[PDB]
């Protein structure tokens, strides 16, 4: 037993990380087959479309470990630059590019000079930011899920907002949230709590013998969602209640039963108690995360 | 900016994990050059685990009683030897993916990454601390035994923990990679309970310095303290004594923030006296003790946000 904020094994992604230099700008690239993907801001209100067509190939210094890759082509896709190189990455995993929804979780491999430094677990916030841990040179660091042996890349890191939270794109260069890759004034919107994830975490508490917060009462979506949006919680939809099904049977607490416990916790707080060693309601574990860690699924 | 329970990238440990089978017992092993290291209780059956005589169970085994599997490849065992509570299986192939490594015994308070494994396949990576009472708060199911804890320093992997068992309080016990248990535990299903746990004071102070570095000062006060007055108060909250070594180790974080270690001790003292006042620090409503001074310096700017 035990419950931990657990990342995916980073091995397969570690094999894809390289260093990209264009002038004084250094950051991280993802080398898949014969293409390196990185933030287009490496070339730097700029003018990218124009800037890149001007720039020749030997201007992009691409270092993989000690080796250098020769760039035989460039091209823009939204906010990501694609650098064509002479050689396919022999360590290339089975992979795809996915776009995740807010509330969905993923593992970040934090990198500096194409060198992996750390791995942590993240949720795409409702306001399309992530609460990451990123310094200078972190740009091009990626977010991923692993499904059997297939790496789904969902995030590339671009920037830090003034509140200390982070913004990036999918691997096709589409931003998460209403942001731009320009030195301009940008803020995170007001965030909400991922209700379905809090409930999933309460089910993990129960599975691990942490049960003081349960009660006799049940509720309805309406009454709950009226209390929720008061405490800046996402609406719990009927889809959410379906996903929690597995955990509701496996424990014998009913989702609208668990909604009554969570209501009670929002109104009365914790009474100097913890749940799985937290004094806050944790919203960065999906139902899938909880079933996977409490089942022991491997990669 | 930001502050996360970061683990080390697991790739270099992933390439070492194998599955070890003895009769009906399968657990994970660690394949480094031509040796596979695993918990010796792989040779135990259901009837052995209360008073196993390992020397006696082992003398009754051939090399070919050990099935070792690295992905699809069954490796061939050519030698076996017990060292403390680890079995070492000599195999015909040296692991081509063996990293630069060493084995280290860590002290309570020290952190490391755990690669949770089942059937020699990795399930996930998380960060742990050796609790003062020599346990870890892991996430570990049936078959997780042989999973390892590690730090990475440039390219070199220091193996510090191997998982053996779960104690009645839901917390975990294991050995160094020389097979010597952390704490007063034994690889037997006999009555075993963890010492009462304590908060790792030096680590909480480190994490308060992290909070100042990311620009949060709401919990500082204008007081100082003697180390001894601080320790007299800290013991009353089940905090580990802070020693002069601990104060020395905090020197750098003190210099980066301009806040004296004993002034940070005055803040912690007040935080214990009052709690959070419905406020949080680095996203936690509790005082965090699983970040070392080395961790904070590693993950934090080097330039304080004010
Ligand atoms: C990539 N290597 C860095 C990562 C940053 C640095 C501090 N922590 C991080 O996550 N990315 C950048 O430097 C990007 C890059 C220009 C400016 N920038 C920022 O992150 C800046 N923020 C913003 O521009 C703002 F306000 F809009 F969010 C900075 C002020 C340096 C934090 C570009 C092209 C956006
Ligand atoms: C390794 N595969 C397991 C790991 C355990 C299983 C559940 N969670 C874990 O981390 N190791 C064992 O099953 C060891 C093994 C015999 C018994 N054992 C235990 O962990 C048991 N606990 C104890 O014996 C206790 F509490 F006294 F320390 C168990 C009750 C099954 C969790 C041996 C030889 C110690």
């Amino acid at each position: 037993s035990g419950f931990r904020k657990m990342a995916f094994p980073s091995g397969k992604v570690e094999g894809c990380m390289v260093q990209v230099t264009c002038g004084t700008t250094t950051l991280n690239g993802l080398w898949l087959d014969d293409v390196v993907y990185c933030p287009r801001h490496v070339i730097c209100n700029p003018n990218y479309e124009d800037l890149l067509i001007r720039k020749s190939n030997h201007n992009f210094l691409v270092q993989a470990g000690n080796v250098q890759l020769r760039v035989i082509g460039h091209s823009m896709q939204n906010c990501v630059l694609k650098l064509k190189v002479d050689t396919a990455n022999p360590k290339t995993p089975k992979y795809k590019f996915v776009r995740i929804q807010p509330g969905q979780t993923f593992s970040v491999l934090a990198c500096y000079n194409g060198s992996p430094s750390g791995v942590y677990q993240c949720a795409m916030r409702p306001n399309f930011t992530i609460k990451g841990s990123f310094l200078n040179g972190s740009c091009g660091s990626v977010g991923f899920n692993i499904d059997y042996d297939c790496v789904s890349f969902c995030y590339m890191h671009h920037m830090e907002l003034p509140t200390g939270v982070h913004a990036g794109t999918d691997l096709e260069g589409n931003f998460y949230g209403p942001f731009v890759d320009r030195q301009t004034a940008q803020a995170a919107g007001t965030d909400t709590t991922i209700t379905v994830n809090v409930l999933a975490w309460l089910y993990a508490a129960v599975i691990n013998g942490d049960r003081w917060f349960l009660n006799r009462f049940t509720t309805t979506l309406n009454d709950f969602n009226l209390v929720a949006m008061k405490y800046n919680y996402e609406p719990l939809t009927q889809d959410h209640v379906d996903i929690l099904g597995p955990l509701s049977a496996q424990t014998g607490i009913a989702v609208l039963d668990m909604c009554a416990s969570l209501k009670e916790l929002l109104q009365n707080g914790m009474n100097g108690r913890t749940i799985l060693g937290s004094a806050l309601l944790e919203d960065e574990f999906t139902p899938f995360d909880v079933v996977r860690q409490c089942s022991g699924v491997t990669f």
